[PDB]
C-alpha cells in the first residue's frame, strides 16, 4: 500500500525533482496537486500521471485522498502550512530551511506531537549512500582524527543565502555527530536591495573546525572535505548530487601516495528521502530527519546571523 | 494533451529507467501496463501512478486508453509484438536491438507504413546533449579530421548477451560521424559452457577512419569511446549508461593536449528525452527520431561481425 | 657563459631539488658545494659534477669559482649567511621564509643596495607557467571580480608552520597584486614541544578574501581556488607542482556547464627560477622577487601571529 | 664511485631528458659529450657542468675519463656504435629501438658477450614504479585473468617515425605479463607525399588476451593503457612519457566499478632510474636490466607488424 503524497503548489523544486521521484518510489506515490491557480495544477497533474488536482490548499489538506504533504513553498510560508498540514491529518516533508529562526521551530514540534503525525525537513543528501559513507568512514577511523572541514556553495542569480547556507553546516553536522560551540562570520549585502548575498564562516567544533563560505552572486561551485590526521574525505557533488556531478567520494590516506574513490551513481537522493519518510510513516522506527535536530541545525544559522553583527566569536 | 503509453512487460529496464522517466516526460504519461501475471501488471502500476493494469498484452492493444507502447520484451518477441502494436494502431517505441538479422526489419518497415504510425528502436544515447554535442563538434571542425574512434562496453554477468552492448559503439559512431563502416574485423568468443557469444572485439573501416572497440559480458565494467581527429580528440565519459556510469561529459582536447574544454551536461535524462521527441515525432511528423532505415543499417553491421567472426581477414559490410 | 653557482649546506631542499635543476638550466650550472662537513660536500659534488668542494661557507665565499649562491640553510640562519655572501660580493638566492620578522629584511636590502648584487627570496612559484597563467587570466577578467581566494596546504611530520604558512599568502598576493588589510587567525600549538602545528587564517583584501589552513600534523594537501563573480581557477598543483600531483589549472565558467584545462607539464620550476635569476644578474630588468615584496609578505605573516592571541581582526 | 658517462652526440633526447637525468642520478654522472661538431659539444658540456668535450665519437671511445656511453642517435646508426663502444670496452645505453630488424640484434648481443660489458636498451618505463605496480598488481590476481589490453600513442609531426611509438605499447604489454604475442592483424597508411608509415592499428593475439592499439605520427597528442580482466581493469595515466605527459599514476578499478584506487607515484624520474638500475647492474651484475635477448623478442613483435601490414589476416609471430 502507497503512502499518498499531496504537493503544495506547484513549485519548481517539486516540479523538477521531488514530483518525479515520488513518482519512481516504491512506496509512495503523488495522488494530488494543489495551487490557487487550478489551471495550473491541473496541468501538472496531467503531466507526472497524479489523479486530482486542487484549487486550494484547504481543499486538499481536508481530502482523504492524500496522507500526507509535501511543502515546497517559500521559507516565510513553511511554518504556516506544516502546522495546517499536521492539524488536518496529515505527515509533512517541509523543505529547507524549515523557518528563519530556531524558536520558530517550537510551533511545529506541538503540532507533531499533538497530532502524533511524521514531520521532517527535507534534507535529502543525509539519505543519500555518499553522505552515509562520509559518516561511516569518519566513525570506522579512516581519516584518523577530524581536525578541519573545508567547503564552499556558491551560485549566481541577480533576481535566499539561507536556502544554501545550511547545507555545510547540515552536513558536517550529520557527518560527525557535533555541534558547532562558537562561530566568526563575515555577511556581505547586496549593495541595492539589501539582502545577504555573500557569508564565510569559521565554525568551533572543540576538535575541529569548519570553514566555508557561501554566495548567491558568485560562479557556481560546491565541495566539502573533511580532513584528519591520517587522511581526508572530497565529497565531489555534495549538495545538488547528479545534479552537479559525479555522485563520488575520494578518501586520501596521509601521503596522499594512494586514494579510494567510492563511487553511487544514480544513487535518486530525492527519491530516497521520500522513502525512508513513508517507512518512518509505516513503523516509526527509520532515521529520518527530526525536527529536534532541525532546530540545533538553525540555532547554527542565527549564531552566524549575530557573528556577522561582531568582530570576534559568537557563542552558538 | 499527454501521448499516453502501454508497457508491455514488467521487464527491469522499463522498471528501473524507462517507466519512471515516461511519467517525468513533460508530453507523455504511462496509462496502462500489461503483463501474462496480473497481479505484477497491477504492482508496477501501483507503484508508478498508472491507473490501468491488463493481464494479457492483446487485451492492452485493443484498448483505447493507450496511444503508444513500450516494449522492452527480449529481442527474440521484439518483431512480433511491434507489428501487433503498429497493426492495433499504436505507435512503437521497441528496445534495442530490434531485430536478430537485418533482414527482419522489412516486416517493421511494413507494418510502420501500412498503418501509418511511428516506429522506432529505442536508441536514447542519439537524443542526449552529450552526443548531440560530439555530432555537432565533429562537424565543425572541431577535431579536425576524424581517423580513429576507440572504445569499450563491458560489464561482468555469468547468471545463465553480447549484441545488447555490442550495437552502442557501432550506433553511436555511425550517429556521430553520418558514415557507414565497409570492412569489418572481427574476433569473438563463446563461453565454455553454455556455448553463447561473451568476448568481441571488432575494427571496423569506414574509410576515412577505423572504429575499434571490444566488448564483453564477462569482464569488469567499463565503458568509453574516444573519436580521435587530426587537431584534437573527443572523450566521452559516460557514452551509453550515461548517469549510471560517471558524469554526463566530455572532453575535447586540442593537438597538442595543452589545453582541454570540459562540456557537461549533467541530468540530461536521456530515456526522458527519447520519449520526448516520439512524443513531438507522433504529433507533427518531423522531429528526428531513429529511423528503421537508419536501424537496418545498425543490424547489418552487427550481421558483417557475425560473418567476420568465421574468417581469418576482412568482411564487406 | 654561465653563473656560477655555490650552495651553502648539503641541505635536502638543495640535494632534492634545486642543485639538480641548476644543472639542467641553460644559463647557470654549480661549481662548489660547501659545508662544515667536507666529506659530506665531497660526496655531493661528486654525484651532481661539481668541480669544487669547500670545508667552509667562508672559504668559498672568498673564492672566485663561484658567481652566486644558494643558501638552504633553516630560516634562523638566512640573514647571516645572505648579508656575507653579498658582502662577499656574491648575488644569493636564499630560501623561504628569508626571515622571522619583516624588520629584518632591512639588513638584507642594505646590504644588497651597498654591494650592487641580486638578492632574492626563493618563490619557485612566482616562476611558473601555472601561476603566470592565474595572474593573467584574473587581469584579463576571466573570473569577473574575484571575491573569495580558498585552499590549504598541510603535511604530516611528528619528528615549521611557517615554512608552509608563506605559501597561500605569497601565491594570493601574486596573483592578484593586492595586499591584505587585516587577518583573523586561530592557531594551534603541539601539547609536547609547544611549536605552533596549526592555523586557520582569514584575510581580508577588501574587494575579496583568502581563507585556508595549514598543519605540519595533518594528511598531505595542497590546493587554491580563485573564486570570482564569472568563474573559478582551481590549480591543482599549486606549490609543490609536479611533486604533488598534474601541473595545470582548471577555469569553471559561471554554471559550470563548461571548463577549460590548461596544462603545463615538465614546468620545471626550480629551474625556471635559477634562470630568471641568472637573467636578472646579467640585465637588471627580469622580474625576480623583490626583497620589497619580501618584507611585505612577512607583514602578513607577522599579522597572522599577532592575530592568533587576540579574538577579532587584526590590521596588517 | 660513479659511473662516468660518455653522451654521443648532442640529440634532443639527451638534452632534455637523459643528461640532466644522469647529473641527478646518485651513482652516476656525465664525464664527456661527444659530437662531429667540437662547439656544439662544449656547449653543451658548460650547460651541464661536464667537464670533457670531444670533436668525435672515436676519440672519447679511445679515452678512460667514460665507463659508459649513452646513445641518443638515430635508429639507423645504433647498431655500429653500440658495438664499436663495447668494442672499446665501454658499457652501452641505447636508445630505442635498438634495430630495425630482430636479427640485426644479434651482432649486439656478440660484442656484449665478446666484451664483457652491459649493453642495454633504453626502455625506461620498465625502471618507473608505475610499471612495476602494474605487474605486480596484474600477477597478484588483482584483475582477475586478463583479456585485454587497449591503448594507443599519438603525436603530430609533419616534417622531414612510426616505429619510435609503435615500440612502446608492444614493450608495455609484454614486460607487464610476460607473454609474448603469437599471432598480429594490421592495417598501416603511409604518407601520401613522403611515402613513410604514419598511422598502424594493431591486434596482438597473446592467446589468453588481445592487445589493440593505434599509434600515428599525424594526430593529436594522446597516450594511454588500460589492462582489463575479468576482476578489474588498470588505467595508467601517462604510460610513456610520464611527467611530460600528466599524473605519474594508475587507477584499479573493481568489478562492478564502485570502487577504484589511486595509486601515485609523483616525480618519479624514469630517466633517472633507468640509468641508477643500469650502473647497479655493470657493478654487481645482478640488477634486472633490459636484456638484449628481451629486446630482440620485441623486435620480433614490430617485424611481424610490419609483415602483417602486407596481408589480409592473421600474421604468425
Ligand atoms: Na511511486
Ligand atoms: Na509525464
Ligand atoms: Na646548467
Ligand atoms: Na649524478
Amino acid at each position: 500500500s502507497m503512502l499518498r503524497f499531496g504537493i503544495i503548489s506547484t513549485a519548481k523544486i517539486g516540479r523538477d525533482n521531488v514530483v518525479p521521484a515520488i513518482q519512481d518510489a516504491e512506496n509512495c506515490v503523488v495522488t494530488a496537486i494543489a495551487s490557487r491557480d487550478l489551471t495550473r495544477a491541473r496541468e501538472m497533474a496531467d503531466r507526472f500521471s497524479v489523479p486530482h488536482a486542487f484549487g486550494s490548499y484547504e481543499e486538499m489538506l481536508a481530502s482523504d485522498v492524500i496522507d500526507a504533504v509535501y511543502i515546497p513553498l517559500p521559507t516565510s510560508q513553511h511554518i504556516e502550512w506544516s502546522i495546517k498540514a499536521a492539524d488536518a491529518g496529515k505527515h509533512v516533508v517541509c523543505e529547507k530551511p524549515l523557518a528563519l529562526k530556531a524558536g520558530d521551530i517550537d510551533a511545529v514540534i506541538a503540532a507533531r506531537d499533538r497530532n502524533k503525525v511524521v514531520v521532517t525537513e527535507a534534507y535529502m543528501i543525509t539519505y543519500s549512500p555518499v553522505w552515509q559513507k562520509v559518516r561511516s568512514l569518519i566513525d570506522e577511523g579512516a581519516i584518523g582524527s577530524l581536525r578541519h572541514v573545508q567547503g564552499a556553495f556558491t551560485y549566481f542569480n541577480r533576481d535566499g543565502l539561507p536556502d544554501i547556507g545550511v547545507y555545510p553546516v547540515m552536513s558536517t553536522r550529520f557527518s560527525t555527530g557535533k555541534e558547532p560551540l562558537r562561530i566568526q562570520a563575515n555577511t556581505e549585502r547586496d549593495p541595492d536591495f539589501g539582502t545577504d548575498i555573500y557569508s564565510s564562516v569559521k565554525a568551533d567544533f572543540d576538535d575541529f573546525e569548519l570553514s566555508f563560505y557561501v554566495s548567491t552572486q558568485m560562479a557556481n561551485r560546491q565541495i566539502m572535505v573533511f580532513h584528519g590526521t591520517n587522511g581526508y574525505i572530497e565529497v565531489k557533488s555534495p549538495f545538488n548530487a547528479n545534479r552537479w556531478g559525479p555522485e563520488e567520494i575520494e578518501l586520501a590516506d596521509r601521503s596522499h601516495n594512494e586514494s579510494r574513490i567510492f563511487r553511487f551513481q544514480d544513487s535518486r537522493q530525492y527519491r530516497r528521502e521520500v522513502e525512508a519518510f513513508a517507512r518512518a510513516v509505516e513503523n516509526g522506527k527509520e532515521e529520518v530527519v527530526t525536527l529536534e535536530n532541525s532546530k540545533l541545525n538553525q540555532k547554527v544559522i542565527d549564531a552566524i546571523y549575530r557573528a556577522s553583527e561582531k568582530d570576534g566569536w559568537e557563542a552558538v
